[PDB]
């Protein structure tokens, strides 16, 4: 396919938005900019930090783009937790999208990691040498088994980008090989237990339901993520490596094969999402239908996946899922579309040189 299957897309995408039950929420421009600002303003401050500004090899400009986009997604989709949750989560957050645009080799500063863990001594990989020493900051929100949830995920994480390096997409024939790795560096186990501060939830009392979110909401999450990514990566002869090219290579299959199978997960995600924890605690119900919604309002405004360019194509043209789809997006532009101007501000780097 040297042509991107518009059609097809827009189809899933509708069902999706459909299966999911997306619709408007009670969660106002005017409160979603009050948080995007207040999340934006600790995280800068943050990173504005001399320390921070030292260890952290990021250029300036793509943290001024990472953080924006971090923030954009935790406060549109962690949409019930607390003002201080959304920043502290937005910087873990921004801190793992920033090791994605390491090029550099783990493994010297991973020789002693262990001895240096138990020993409490401070790590020698400069990124867990500040994640580790904010860590505090995020965990505080949660009770010892969600923290446990998010401290895994995050090491797991960082495997993940380590393995990302070698820019393997699996040798043919290793079917568990994609799966394998999409779960490695989706921060799914972290994503589905940081829904849950114990400040409104109680981890023991809900034990089974969380347990069961972090689990289906892991697939759900990065699969939902894979999809809205697709428009962007297709025609980016620089990713080479991602969980539909790599199913592509390791399964033997056709790009459309491998995006099939992609929607076929996605959806059927979806369906038993819903199937699951409809009847169950409403709280519950709810953090997650928010999080599903915000999610994919995220993706649908947020400049990086670029979804804009889809909408100002099939704008007019006169289809059912044509029009179910311009329909959805124009919903979330009303709350989600906002000029960062409005939000992000001062830049990380003018804090970072007063
Ligand atoms: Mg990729």
């Amino acid at each position: 396919m040297e042509n991107f299957p518009t059609e097809y897309f827009l189809n899933t995408t509708v069902r999706l938005l459909e299966y999911i039950r997306y619709r408007d929420s009670n969660y106002t421009r005017e409160e979603r900019i009050e948080n995007l600002h207040y999340a934006y303003n600790k995280a800068a401050h943050h990173f504005a930090q001399p320390r921070q500004q030292q260890l952290l090899k990021v250029d300036p400009k793509r943290l001024q783009a990472s953080l924006q986009t971090i923030v954009g997604m935790v406060v549109y989709s962690w949409a019930k937790v607390s003002k201080e949750c959304m920043a502290d989560l937005s910087i873990h957050y921004t801190y793992t999208l920033v090791l994605d645009d390491s090029k550099d080799d783990p493994y010297p500063t991973m020789v002693n990691y262990f001895d240096d863990l138990q020993a409490g001594r401070e790590q020698a990989h400069p990124w867990w040498a500040l994640v580790n020493e904010h860590f505090p900051n995020v965990l505080r929100h949660f009770g010892p088994f969600c923290s446990l949830n998010l401290i895994r995920s995050t090491l797991d994480f960082f495997e993940g980008c380590w393995i990302e390096q070698y820019n393997f997409g699996g040798f043919p024939g290793s079917h568990d090989y994609p799966q394998f790795l999409r779960r490695m560096n989706g921060l799914g186990h972290c994503v589905g237990a940081s829904l849950w501060p114990k400040e409104q939830f109680n981890e023991r009392s809900l034990f089974l339901e969380i347990t069961s979110a972090i689990a289906q909401m892991e697939n759900w999450m990065v699969w939902v993520n894979d999809l809205m990514s697709f428009y962007k990566e297709f025609d980016d002869e620089r990713d080479q490596i991602s969980l539909v090219k790599n199913y592509v290579v390791s399964d033997e299959i056709s790009l459309h094969e491998a995006l099939e199978k992609l929607t076929q997960d996605t959806l059927h995600s979806s369906k038993q999402m819903v199937a699951v924890f409809s009847d169950k605690d409403p709280q519950v119900m709810d953090t997650i239908e928010c999080f599903m919604h915000g999610y994919v309002t995220w993706h649908l405004c947020d400049r990086k996946y670029r979804l804009s360019e889809i909408y100002e194509k099939v704008k007019e043209e006169k289809t059912e899922d044509a029009q179910k789809f311009c329909k959805f997006y124009e919903q979330a532009a009303n709350v989600g579309a906002v000029s960062p101007s409005e939000w992000a501000y001062p830049p990380v780097a003018q804090l970072a040189n007063v």
